[PDB]
């Protein structure tokens, strides 16, 4: 859900 790595589709977590 965001510009980082957390969910399958780019998340909000680095």
């Amino acid at each position: 859900g965001g510009p980082l790595a957390g969910e399958e589709m780019g998340g909000i977590t680095t």
